[PDB]
């Protein structure tokens, strides 16, 4: 699993341990290993969501399967509550993209996942 | 719809109301209201378009349908447009990957779109 | 073809040409003309990979065709191999993930490739 948080509140406002603490948090709701967690913040972005440029965030949480209906909803419950929590970001100002990844599709260590 | 741009083109030629103007043309663009628009700009970025510097783009448009073969034409030419006469970017170094989401696969307010 | 990389290696760090030397790589193994093929990177990112913020790498190839099994990890062995000889990252610290683009979702010069 690899999970990117794009967001227009300040470096600053990121709290320490964040990146740790997603990687522990997606372990868990995933059940994979934390040694095959990527996870990737970028604060202090230009963006908008409906318009105005109160905090917001643009996600993506690509995995080799674990994607679908309930899981999905499951993630967003984690992830929006998290960004809420640490981040200042209302939940109904993040969207979260899952993409179901093809093994064959994920390239590592010189080679994919195929 | 979620719009990102990704441009070698420096902050300071980004005009003020380049976010907002993005966001109403797309909700005139894809019929959807603009409360549900989100928008991200990334300037400065180190890139090449055919192995060169010169002002490019590489953007994404997701959404959940209205996605197509004749829509994406039109929302190329309006997108372009906009590079073109605000960023000064050659519609020829500009990429968009056009992207349909299934509503399952994306997350908002700690729930879906499911 | 489209090659971004975002990597928590500093900029100060990625050599001169880099750009240029991912073009000819990838114009090599793909097939396609250089004049065609974009490339991206973004350095200084907070990333984690397994836990750790040692050097690491998550990046993306879209590609219209030419994606595929023994394609992807051809193109992974490139690509992590220069990021290794050019940036330092170890191979088992880099995903990439593979996108195989219809030409309807691709915009460029105010149409698409459709
Ligand atoms: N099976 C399997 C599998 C699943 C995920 C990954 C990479 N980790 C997150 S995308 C690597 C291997
Ligand atoms: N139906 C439906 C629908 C379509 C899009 C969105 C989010 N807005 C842009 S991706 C939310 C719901
Ligand atoms: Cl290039
Ligand atoms: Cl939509
Ligand atoms: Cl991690």
């Amino acid at each position: 699993p690899m999970f990117i948080v794009n967001t227009n509140v300040p470096r600053a406002s990121v709290p320490d341990g964040f990146l740790s603490e997603l990687t522990q948090q997606l372990a868990q709701a995933t059940g994979k290993p934390p040694q095959y967690i990527a996870v990737h913040v970028v604060p202090d972005q230009l963006m908008a969501f409906g318009g105005s440029s109160e905090p917001c965030a643009l996600c993506s949480l690509h995995s080799i399967g674990k994607i679908g209906g309930a899981q999905n909803r499951s993630y967003s419950k984690l992830l929006c509550g998290l960004l809420a929590e640490r981040l200042r970001i209302s939940p109904d100002r993040v969207y979260i993209n899952y993409y179901d990844m093809n093994a064959a599709n994920v390239g590592w260590n010189n080679s994919t996942f195929a």
